[PDB]
């Protein structure tokens, strides 16, 4: 019975850890896209900042609105914590060296077992994610999507399921650069460097998630990018290379919240149960 409370009770930890950092992540989604909201008419005029986004969101849409498609990242636990409970130790022990045979062998390890494990829930995750990018990137002016379902169903009738898939390459890429950064340095630094190294993975591996993003924007749409390669060379043609880097602090903001609600949370937990779940 361990297993079912534990598997429950993570949920809820990862719930209200999501959930609590939700508004700044809609405000990172909203900033890093904002280009393609234009293109496509769903925005006016260029966000100014995070202060900015948060005013007119708020004023335009409302409260409740900063937590828009935020159902999507509740339920993504489930699936992902269950293919990770019976493949990823499996994976882990499939590429993996001992750390004390060599560092050169352990390391492109670690870089296959995340790669594989990672696309692996990804062939069944990534359509939360991108109804989730989705959900939180139209916004009311007449809001171009009714929900999560309605985004399911207008992209599987617009672009079938590879819509539901934009972005696949540069996310796995992405997924497999961020952790390699992130393994690097901490390796390199030996409890708050642990943070700084984080910042740097996502700062550094950030263009790859806003090229993802920004390809899962062109789903639906008359006009789409030709590739991952093709997205990058035209975005820094044509919006420079810092464009790459849109929503970076949020993100930052969004990772300092997480980190504080999932420590206060993690002391309740202690308080009441024996041990975190
Ligand atoms: C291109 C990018 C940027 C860089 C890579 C990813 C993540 C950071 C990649 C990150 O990827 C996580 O990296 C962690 C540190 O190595 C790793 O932890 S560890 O194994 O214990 O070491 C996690 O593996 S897991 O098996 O425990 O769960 C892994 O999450 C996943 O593999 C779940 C997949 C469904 C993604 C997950 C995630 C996160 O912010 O945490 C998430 O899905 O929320 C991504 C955000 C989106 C980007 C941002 C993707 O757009």
């Amino acid at each position: 019975t361990n297993f079912a409370i534990n598997f429950l009770m993570g949920g809820v930890s990862a719930a209200i850890a999501k959930t609590a950092a939700s508004p700044i992540e809609r405000v990172k989604i909203l900033i890093q896209n904002q280009d393609e909201m234009i293109k496509q008419g769903t925005l006016d005029k260029k966000y100014s900042g995070i202060v900015d986004c948060f005013k007119r969101t708020a004023k335009q849409e409302g409260l409740i609105s900063f937590w828009r498609g935020n159902t999507a990242n509740v339920i993504r636990y489930f699936p992902t914590q269950a293919l990770n409970f019976a493949f990823k130790d499996k994976i882990k022990l499939m590429f993996g060296f001992k750390k004390e045979e060599g560092y050169g062998k352990w390391f492109a390890g670690n870089l296959a077992s995340g790669g594989a494990a990672g696309a692996l829930s990804l062939l069944f995750v990534y359509s939360l994610d991108f109804a989730r990018t989705r959900l939180a990137a139209d916004a009311k002016s007449a809001r171009q999507f009714n929900g999560l379902t309605d985004v399911y169903k207008k992209t599987l009738k617009s672009d079938g399921i590879a819509g539901l898939y934009r972005g696949f390459m540069p996310s796995v890429v992405g997924i497999v650069v961020y952790r390699g950064l992130y393994f690097g340095m901490f390796d390199s630094l030996k409890f708050l460097l642990g943070w700084v190294v984080t910042t740097g993975a996502s700062t550094c591996s950030y263009p790859l998630d806003t090229v993802r993003r920004r390809m899962m924007m062109t789903s639906g749409q008359a006009v789409k990018y030709n590739g991952a390669i093709d997205c990058l060379k035209k975005i820094v043609a044509s919006e420079g290379v810092g464009s790459l880097f849109k929503g970076c602090g949020a993100n930052i903001l969004r990772s300092v919240a997480g980190a504080g609600v999932i420590s206060m949370y993690d002391q309740l937990q202690m308080i009441l149960f024996g041990k975190k779940f």
